[PDB]
């Protein structure tokens, strides 16, 4: 199965996020290319519960967390499903990369199809911040761009 | 279950399409509000197979047609699942309305979540055109706006 999200906003940030999962049990390969970020920085990259763009990136809601856990790093046992960590940006402010994740799926009851991918203005502290905000958003700040995850060929 | 699609493009047409379905067997209520169309006209309103916006509204692909039938009116027995007919525009070019459909669903294997809603520049002949193009698109012309159907609260 294949999915795609086109990140857009009015803050100059934009990109594309592709998703690939053969079967439910197999991890999903996430591939991204996002431009217009701050150069040489780490930016929060998350999947939110709703694919609702009626009010900018805010209507996407909280991080997808069907199991009601706290915010963590993608390598953590305790993390939200939509916790993909931080993406690195180069000297030109472009973040290009790829990775696999076993909690993010395009098939089954926890499918992210129809939900939103969000890129942050700030760095995700990965839940290690000494605040309770850290346990929900990683204190990653504003959402300059987002896109609904749709199905593709 | 509730879904929503925000129609956007560079042709001045835009709007919102809401979807509501309680259970699989029950019809889905489609509610829309689209502005920027030609005034006092009928415009093709369809759901396409892919929620892919990487290339404007073109990457949405053909009308959703999992049962491989020809293009028809929503009241036809032979029609594509994404065949919602034409929406009427007023003297100000706004199309506002609502309706229920039993083939369009937000639940099950034919779910439209993650697919695209498209508004046309022209009128859907409803498959009655004397061309084979009529049997696929209804000859509705260009796609000025489209949006991915995402999940919402
Ligand atoms: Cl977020
Ligand atoms: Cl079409
Ligand atoms: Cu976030
Ligand atoms: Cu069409
Ligand atoms: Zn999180
Ligand atoms: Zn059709």
């Amino acid at each position: 199965v294949q999915a795609v999200a086109v990140l857009k906003g009015d803050a100059g940030v934009s990109g594309v996020v592709k998703f690939e999962q053969a079967s439910e049990s197999e991890p999903t390969t996430v591939s991204y290319e996002i431009a217009g970020n701050s150069p040489n920085a780490e930016r929060g990259f998350h999947i939110c519960e709703f694919g609702d763009a009626t009010n900018g990136c805010v209507s996407a809601g909280p991080h997808f967390n069907p199991f009601k856990k706290t915010h963590g790093a993608p390598t953590d046992e305790v993390r939200h499903v939509g916790d993909m960590g931080n993406v690195k940006t180069d000297e030109n402010g472009v973040a290009k990369g790829s990775f696999k994740d076993s909690l993010i799926k395009l098939i089954g009851p926890t499918s992210v199809v129809g939900r939103s991918v969000v890129i942050h203005a700030g760095q995700d502290d990965l839940g290690k911040g000494d605040t309770e905000e850290s346990l929900k958003t990683g204190n990653a700040g504003p959402r300059p761009a987002c896109g609904v995850i749709g199905l593709t060929n």
